[PDB]
């Protein structure tokens, strides 16, 4: 009850839900709020997405490398670095670092298709242990949040349990996770979220989604404090069936609670 109340407080005054995941990889100690209900995922899975690239740059040399040629029927809204190097492409590496850092659409749906699509990420997520990950469309249909629907939804419990294994543990050996962890420092779309609740000499990778319904925003991060084990937290929100301040104020809680 006493954990609960100030997260259920910012939620009445909110309007909607928030999710809360957040574990202590050094005690063990976690925090949770609705952690194990579903959220869309929005461009979160775009950090995901990154990560499956990653392994399978373990079994085929010279992937990252690999170019990719798009031409102007790849575009979408929101492909702010894939609409600039429409004349010379972009490797898969590029591709990804833009996906992570500047959440470029049109580079999300060009590593989908390599990867075989919705279907193809979903997988990844299965082979390394998240069973509530679902990924089922491409952009922008995936963002379009329609209550109740569990299309292209985790929770943020699997999600930072994901992002734990693939950035801090044993999903992705250690080349590939200092490129994931390397892609959530650089994001530049986060500074409003997570970041903002951070002590400033911490460091922090994240990767944010935003949907099609103003409400429904989401953020997750690793943050290395000084002098103590990384923290791994997850905080989604659903509109009532504003979100950037309160994804800050519920990462500082779950901070500030955290043991
Ligand atoms: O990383 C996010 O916080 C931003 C990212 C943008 C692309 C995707 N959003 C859309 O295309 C609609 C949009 C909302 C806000 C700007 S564009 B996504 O879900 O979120
Ligand atoms: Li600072
Ligand atoms: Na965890
Ligand atoms: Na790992």
């Amino acid at each position: 009850n006493l954990v609960a109340e100030p997260f259920a407080k910012l939620e009445q005054d909110f309007g909607g839900s928030i999710g809360v995941y957040a574990m202590d990889t050094g005690s063990g100690a976690t925090v949770s709020y609705r952690a194990e209900e579903r959220f869309p995922l929005c461009s979160s899975f775009k950090g995901f997405l990154a990560a499956a690239v990653l392994a399978r740059s373990q079994q085929q040399a010279g992937l990252l490398d690999t170019p990719i040629r798009y031409g102007k029927n790849a575009l979408v809204p929101w492909s702010p670095i894939s609409e600039k190097y429409l004349t010379t492409g972009m490797t898969v590496a590029e591709l990804s670092a833009a996906a992570v850092q500047y959440s470029d659409n049109a580079a999300a749906n060009l590593l989908l298709k390599e990867l075989g699509g919705p279907a193809g990420l979903t997988a990844f997520m299965r082979s390394i242990g998240d069973t509530t990950f679902r990924l089922d469309r491409w952009e922008l249909e995936l963002n379009s949040a329609i209550p109740g629907d569990a299309r292209d939804t985790s929770s943020p419990r699997a999600v930072t349990e994901s992002l734990q294994k693939l950035t801090l543990g044993s999903a992705l050996a250690a080349p590939q996770r200092q490129q994931f962890v390397d892609w959530l420092k650089g994001n530049t779309t986060g500074n409003h979220r997570i970041r903002a609740a951070v002590p400033a000499d911490w460091a922090v990778g994240d990767k944010t989604g935003t949907c099609g319904v103003y409400g429904t925003a989401n953020d997750y991060a690793v943050v290395w404090p000084t002098g103590r084990a990384p923290i791994v937290l997850a905080v989604y929100t659903r509109a009532p069936n504003h979100s950037e301040a309160v994804i800050a104020a519920a990462a500082r809680l779950a901070l500030e609670g955290l043991g």
